[PDB]
């Protein structure tokens, strides 16, 4: 099956987080597809919860710290180390508008 992935922003509250978790979930499960998010700790809890509870059985999550620059830029770099190439091609997002801003 193939792999949707989903970036969360630390910016999205817990209303966004679950509308596009639970989308997602009933998304993946038409396709038959496999769900992975990347994003902060809080709001991967409710998109993964609202996902779940569409009906997938299985989530993947890179939960990242977003509290502070440094945090979130080794943060980053971890998920670049491990995950798919949409999974990497995220992180590589994360790191610069991080560089940056936030």
């Amino acid at each position: 099956p193939k792999t949707v992935v989903v970036r969360l922003s630390p910016s999205m509250n817990e209303e966004q987080a679950a509308e596009i978790g639970r989308e997602a979930g009933k998304a993946a499960l038409a396709a038959g597809d496999r769900l992975v998010f990347v994003g902060p700790a809080d709001q991967s809890y409710a998109a993964m919860k609202a996902a779940m509870e569409a009906g997938l059985p299985e989530v993947t999550m890179y939960a990242l710290d977003f509290s502070d620059a440094e945090s979130a830029l080794k943060a980053a770099e971890v998920a670049e180390d491990e995950g798919d190439e949409e999974v990497a091609e995220v992180a590589r997002e994360i790191a610069e508008e991080i560089k940056a801003g936030g």
